[PDB]
């Protein structure tokens, strides 16, 4: 289930739902469910949502387990940084202003790779300035 | 409880950072960026992984929170069976021909709803057979 179409396929394969029944319910036709299913093909966003449906799933919990493969993107923050900001329980009281100050910083590119570096980094910048 | 592109919205603004930030680091316009921020056009798979990597964050982990509005779709299976099935530590060996099985099983157009009765009748089911 790791890819998107396995996924897909596994949601109906344990559910021991014809082809047809998913694609009746649906309102698609079965070769365009197959080709979904065998990746050949990528399904839009709102037909996520009515496959989700189907299977009386969310798209959040049917994108669950699955990986996107593709290319990559570097992120636009470090990911310590990021991860810090991604974190509700660390990091929660930064303002957006420091989380835009401290993207700045980078030495000699390299960067510490901890959320919890990023944190005190902002307590002790925080200190001295503001 | 929250719109996609409200999402993505609150992403970039948690942040601080500038549509150019994000754009230039996902590598699509700024113009589209803003659409897709404004909801008045809907990201592609593709694109919303890109987005996803410019935040160091998966897609699952970006959609996280998110409502669609879009479908109307009613379920394959009873909500109660669905239900069942969807949860990973209640009934995790049932095979999918006992659920094909479960699922003919309404009464007067009516089911129970409920995921634990589902489970019941399936042991009892079982154990009959
Ligand atoms: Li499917
Ligand atoms: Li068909
Ligand atoms: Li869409
Ligand atoms: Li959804
Ligand atoms: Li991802």
């Amino acid at each position: 289930h790791m890819k998107l179409h396995e996924r897909l396929r596994e949601l109906r394969s344990e559910r021991g739902l014809r082809l047809k029944d998913v694609a009746e319910t649906a309102g698609i036709s079965v070769p365009y469910l197959s080709d979904l299913e065998r990746g050949r093909t990528n399904p839009s966003l709102e037909t996520l949502q009515t496959l989700a449906g189907a299977y009386s799933i969310t798209v959040h919990d049917l994108l669950e387990g699955v990986e996107f493969y593709g290319d990559s993107t570097e992120g636009a923050l470090p990911k310590g940084l990021a991860d810090l900001v991604a974190d509700p329980l660390l990091g929660s009281q930064i303002t957006p202003d420091w989380v835009r100050t401290l993207s700045r910083i980078e030495l000699r590119g390299k960067r510490p790779r901890d959320k919890q570096d990023w944190y005190e980094i902002y307590l002790h910048l925080k200190r001295i300035l503001g």
